[PDB]
RNA sequence: GCUGCGGUGUGGAAGGAGUGGCUGGGUUGCGCAGC
């Protein structure tokens, strides 16, 4: 699961 | 691979989910949780 580590709104990019 | 919660702050105590984010911590860092 090496993708979006965290979610919600604009959380977790780069 | 995807998604939820201003829940976290060398401001987080007078705010949000980026209609401030090429103005910073931050190519949205950090923590927790779900598929
Ligand atoms: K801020
Ligand atoms: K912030
Ligand atoms: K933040």
């Amino acid at each position: 699961g090496d993708g979006r580590r965290r979610g919600g709104g604009g959380r977790g990019q780069g």
